[PDB]
């Protein structure tokens, strides 16, 4: 039998009670399907970089669904010299692709792709 509060939750940061909870509200609109969206430039020219690391020559898909699809690795020819000394501009060899499936006959859901789209989680908003 004790009248003291006693350490409790102890030392921690503010809440924001201004805040509104808008998270079930994010999580309704992270997802989107039958989209005929084309990728963006920025997502585009980030993956020159992100496989840049790893940049070899091999045929990739097309990866669209109703644009010219385009896959940048480095040229056949220049793959026996160093990774290094290649660039975009000097020896990368890129190709184009229409897809196939681009007929606006049948739709095709966009759901297994959200996972790309979501960072796997969401951050609430401040201020």
């Amino acid at each position: 039998m004790k009248n003291n509060q006693g350490n409790g939750q102890g030392h921690n940061m503010p809440n924001d009670p201004n805040r509104n909870v808008d998270e079930n509200a994010n999580a309704n609109s992270a997802v989107k399907n039958n989209n005929n969206e084309e990728p963006s430039d920025k997502h585009i020219k980030e993956y020159l970089n992100k496989i840049q690391n790893s940049l070899s020559t091999e045929w990739s898909p097309c990866s669209v669904t109703c644009g010219n699809g385009i896959q940048v690795r480095i040229k056949p020819g220049s793959a026996n010299k160093p990774k290094d000394e290649l660039d975009y501009a000097n020896d990368i060899e890129k190709k184009i692709c229409k897809m196939e499936k681009c007929s606006s006959v049948f739709n095709v859901v966009n759901s297994s792709e959200n996972l790309y789209f979501q960072s796997g989680g969401h951050h609430h908003h401040h201020h």
